[PDB]
Parts: C-alpha cells; structure tokens; sequence
C-alpha cells in the first residue's frame, strides 16, 4: 500500500524520538529533547491526519494503525515532559492519547454493529493502551482526574473485550 | 475468527487489568487492585480451558496461543501480589506460569516427534516467557530460581539443537 | 528458509536473557556464550542470505544481533566487565552498519517497506548504542548513538512524505 508506508515512517520517527529523548535526558541536553519532542509531535500529526484520512475512505483497520501512532507519540511525548519540566507538554500529549482513545471507541461501536468482532477487538486494544498513557502521565503529577479517566477507559475496553470473548464462545 | 476471538478478547482482559493494577498499584487503592486481579484471574481460567479444548481436537496453536495467554496472564497476576504483598496469589500466578512451560514441553516435545520444525519453536518460545516470569517471581525462594532456570536452560538447549537441523537445508 | 535458524536463535537470546537477569557468575558466563553465540551465528545467516540476494533474512537476521548483543550488554554491568561491552558494542554498530546498506540497496530498489523495516533495525541498533553508552560514560559513542537516530528518523521523514503522494 501507499498510506501504510507513512505510518511505519511515522513510527520510526516516534522510535527514534524516543532514543534521542533518553539520550538527551541524563547529560541534560534541552537541544536533542527539542528534537526528540517535535519528531514525536509530528508523528502524532501526520498520523492524525492518515487515522482521519483512512477513515473517511472506508478503512477502519487503517485508521487504528495511525490510531496506535497517537499512543506511541504522546507516550514518548509524556517522557520528553517529564524528563524536562515542561508542564506545557504533559497537557498536549494527554489530549492527543484521549483522542486516540475517544475514536477507537467509535470503530469499537462501528465494527461491533457490522459484525466485525475481530476489527472490533484491535480497538478496544488501543482502547487500553491509550488508557495506560493516560494513566503514566497523572502519576507523575499526581492529577486524580486523568487517573479517574483512564479507569473508566481502561474498565470500559475491559467489560467490551469481555462480551466479544462469550459472543465467539456461542 | 473462531475461538482464536476468545483468545484475543482474552489477551485484552489481561491488558486491561495490568494498566487498572499499574494505577491502583502506585496510587494506593485495592478496589481497583481485587478488581484488576479479579479480572487478570479470569482470562487466566478462560485460557486454561480453551487450551485443553484446542489440545484435543488436534489444533496445537490454539492450545499454544492459550497457554502464551497463561503467561501473560500470571504476569499480571504476580505483580498485584508483589505491590499488595499477598504472597498466596504469588504463588497462584507462579502455578499459572509452571503449568504454560510444562504444558508447552508437551507440544514442544511433541512437535519435534513429528518432524514439524517451528510448531516446535512456538512451544520452545512459550516455554521461555514462562521461565521469565518465574524468575521475577522469584528475583527470593532459591528453588523456584532453579527451576526458572532449569526450564530457561532447556528451551535454550533445544532451539540451538533445532536450528542445527535449519540450517544444512 | 533460514528463518527457521534464526528464529530458534531468538530463543537462545531469550534464555540467555533470563539466566543472565536472575544472577551465579558460571550462570553469567553460560548466558554470556549462550547470547554470544547466537549473535555469531545470525551474523553467518545475514551475510549467506544478503550474498544470495534475500535482503529481509539478512535484516531479520540483523535484528537478532540488536537482541543477542542487548542481552550481552546487561552480563558485562553485572559482571563488571568492560572488555564484554566491546562485544555488545562491536555488535550493535555492524548490525547498524549493515543495515544501513540494506536500506541504501532497498530505497534504488523501490522497496520502500523493506528499507523502513532495515530503518527500523537501525534505531533499534542506536538505543542499544545509547545503552551501551552510558553505562561506561563514554560520549563518543552517546553522539554516534544520537547520530544514528537522527539519521534513521531524517531518512524515514522522507519516506513519509515521498509515500503520500500516491496514498
């Protein structure tokens, strides 16, 4: 394919922001994090644009690969604010893995009511995985509500996965 | 499809009661944790069944891709019991990852009666994940170290031996 | 299919990897040859496979020396030996090297997911250097690192935006 290819460059890209930001970190470098924080960014913004992209065009499998690409981008994203001190960060890399985690629940809902469990289930994985971001990134600031949220979203991808399991079981 | 879908909505069980057990882990709160091992516990008995299911008819992987969920189930299991101190579920999820290695023994070791290569090595590789997790469910009883290890060592010694065999074709 | 080599490899890497966490230093040792010994032989699997022409066994192969010498990395701080963070070191920057290749000769090819997926062994090489880097405090590889990095990341941003084109 030709949408595809983007998205594992994109992944590369979160990938080796994520080794320049550990290895920016312990010799306090800003110059490389100044990198490692925009790849990441951009990887989260062209995979915005290919999950909406993918969407639209009929391709729900598509978009929850770019979907994955938002986690992996604010999970790398959350290190880069952390590691700093940038509290400025920490709120943009949660907005962009709730969004991860607010769309797979709709291709959930769409997939679910066409019958297609199997599409179904790889949303509710990137269900859960937003929910682990989400949740990494309110221990280190201690903000209850995001912690709160990602329980929700975390139970909810958990109860769904449960109903999928007894509706093969017949 | 088929009951390999129970097994991929199970691995999500287990995906989603380790993030519920990362949070109340850290943020001191055992609803979550009774919740999350409640939840960890199920997928496990789920895949204990679909294993011998899949044992039966012929169907190897089925049994194989429940037994990875055992492992990754007690993973999740272990953890509660480190953080919240239980040292009975310990040793439930440590039963857990001791059944998936012995039980994958038998498909490893059956697979290579019937000269089929990798139907092997998929069991070889599940019986490694299991020695892992033992080993941080050790890492301290010194005789479950041995037997990580020892279960570590054979795995080890069988994928060389296999690869041998791969490599003259 | 040399695939069935190098997956059994893996597994050698594996359990080297569990033996090596739980330390007994025979057992460090026996991890130590057991990884070591998987890195020299997936290093035989990439160049037979990447001389008869398969560029993905030699790439898939490669990985195996990202993972046998991260797993080698860990015995040599454990072990307090600087002489073995040479062999996870000299074996992370030839799986770099080699890769980088692999993606010069997949990108005239056209092969623009094997070049992606030889790109990807390259960040996965550079972490391992990063590792490799900061435990002896040594910069001129913590710079090599990040430079391996920049590159893997700079050559796959173009892949990006020269796929799209035709989405």
């Amino acid at each position: 394919g030709n949408l595809e290819l983007a998205l594992k460059a994109l992944q590369i890209l979160v990938n080796a922001a994520y080794v320049l930001a550990e290895i920016a970190r312990d010799r306090g470098n800003e110059e490389l994090l100044e990198k490692a924080a925009r790849l990441a960014e951009e990887a989260a913004r062209q995979a915005e644009e290919i999950a909406r992209q993918a969407r639209k065009e009929g391709n729900l499998e598509l978009a929850l690969k770019a979907l994955q690409i938002l986690v992996n981008a604010a999970y790398v994203l959350a290190e880069i604010a952390r590691d700093r001190g940038n509290e400025e960060l920490l709120e943009k890399a949660a907005r962009l893995a709730e969004e991860a985690a607010r769309q797979a629940e709709e291709i959930a809902r769409q997939a679910r009511k066409e019958g297609n469990l199997e599409l179904a289930l790889k949303a509710l994985q990137i269900l859960v995985n937003a929910a682990y971001v989400l949740a990494e990134i309110a221990r280190d600031r201690g903000n209850e509500e995001l912690l709160e949220k990602a329980a929700r979203l975390a139970e909810e991808a958990a109860r769904q996965a449960e109903e999928i399991a007894r509706q093969a079981r017949k």
